[PDB]
């Protein structure tokens, strides 16, 4: 009896079924969603959630797309800021106070995110932060510490690299591992409200990780995730999700190491990109399925759910309760790469909230960064493509 079994057999038998859309494929991620579903299900009289998955996150954009053009939005979906951004254009978000859903204690780095004209619409639910994954093993075998610093950082992989005869830096070519070298150089995304892909830091971002390829200390991986890519030849760090925590643990073969990310100076760790998503209200539900919203949304923001979901995936828990829940506090005081995430998530740094962000992430910005690192295109001419592209994009 699969979670999702109990889920279809509880909606069968309901009054009103809430859908929710969600952008999980498999993994810790969606069975954790379906146990606090079913939970929440269990709970209810005759009252439901049926989580969709709709593919990946870019499918379930598309499949929103698809439904607005159709005419029928489901209940509550899962929604990056740039796609509530693009759903407010349309007005097709109900502010998340107006069903009376209290959002005091949600971290204000989460909830900050989601307020659009001082109003919030979106619930923050499964919030990422990037840190530092790393072999302990290698490490201890080569006198090397965990790596505080960007310098420190780069200094590590060179001596691994040669100590072990391949890159040991494994990263993906992508907006997001991009993002982490981009802000720790002193990037930002916004000059004096213009969005510019293509500044002095870009450049320093994408040239450092073209160097690491062309000097044998960055491995690019091209095909799947990097926890699924661990075992064909030496790692000893990569930079990447919290929400891959379990998966990195289910697939090491070596002591897993999670420390804070490494910043410009030791006075302070890196800044992570946040990732993940936030649940949204659509207008158009009836009021009986907005009523499910409500409740559901308290439920997902109560810090017994909140403390389960994290502890199952490696996703930052949303609320201050979470972290005195003594379920969590269980996790932690036997596992101390959970306070590491929290403490990572403190230094955290967006991507910017444009409607059309997401086509800049992964058509312009992730293509120019493909570009140089798999194809040996110059970083600033891949950048000042991708800068012209974007321009002409947001004109
Ligand atoms: N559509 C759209 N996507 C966006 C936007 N900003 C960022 N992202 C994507 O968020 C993923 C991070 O979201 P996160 O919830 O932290 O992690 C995901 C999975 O990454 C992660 N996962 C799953 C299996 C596994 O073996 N390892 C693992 O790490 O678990 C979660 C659920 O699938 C990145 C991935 C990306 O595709 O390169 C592009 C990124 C945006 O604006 N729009
Ligand atoms: O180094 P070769 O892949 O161009």
């Amino acid at each position: 009896m699969k979670p999702e079994d109990v889920i279809k057999e509880q909606c069968a038998r309901a009054k009103v079924v809430a859908e929710l859309w969600h952008g999980f494929t498999g993994g810790a991620p969606k069975a954790a969603l379906e146990n606090l579903v079913v939970e929440f299900n269990k709970a209810q009289q005759g009252r439901c959630v049926r989580p969709v998955p709709q593919g990946g996150y870019r499918d379930l954009s598309t499949k929103i797309k698809a439904a607005f053009a159709a005419g029928k939005v489901p209940t509550m979906a899962q929604a990056f800021e740039n796609n509530i951004a693009l759903y407010l254009e349309a007005k097709a978000l109900l502010p998340i106070e107006s069903l009376g859903v209290k959002l005091q204690g949600v971290n204000l780095t989460f909830l900050n995110a989601v307020r659009f004209g001082g109003v919030v619409y979106g619930v923050p639910f499964n919030k990422s932060i990037q840190v530092l994954y790393y072999n302990k093993d290698l490490l201890k075998k080569h006198g090397v510490p965990v790596p505080a610093t960007l310098e420190e950082f780069v200094a590590a992989a060179k001596k691994l690299s040669r100590a072990e005869g391949g890159p040991v830096y494994w990263f993906q070519p992508d907006a997001s591992t991009f993002a982490y070298f981009f802000f720790n150089l002193g990037g930002s995304y916004l000059k004096d409200g213009k969005l510019v892909l293509n500044s002095k830091e870009a450049v320093e971002a994408l040239t450092l990780l073209q160097n690491g390829v062309k000097e044998g200390w960055a491995k690019p991986i091209t095909s799947g995730y990097i926890n699924q890519n661990l075992g064909s030849g030496p790692y000893a760090f990569s930079v990447d999700t919290s929400a891959g925590y379990t998966a990195y643990l289910r697939a090491a073969k070596f002591d897993l190491g999670v420390a804070t990310l490494p910043g410009r100076t030791k006075g302070q760790p890196g800044y992570g990109l946040v990732q993940g998503t936030n649940l949204v209200v659509f207008r158009q539900a009836s009021k009986e399925e907005q009523a499910v919203a409500k409740d559901f949304l308290e439920f997902v923001l109560s810090p017994r759910a909140q403390a389960v979901f994290a502890t199952a995936t490696g996703y930052v828990p949303v609320t201050e309760g979470a972290l005195k829940d003594p379920v969590y506090q269980a996790y932690a005081a036997e596992n101390p790469d959970y306070a590491t995430i929290v403490r990572q998530s403190r230094y955290a740094k967006f991507e910017p909230a444009l409607a059309e962000w997401e086509q800049i992430r992964f058509d312009i910005l992730g293509q120019a960064i493909k570009e140089a690192i798999l194809n040996k295109a110059d970083p600033k001419a891949a950048l000042d493509r991708a800068q012209k592209l974007a321009e002409d994009l947001l004109s």
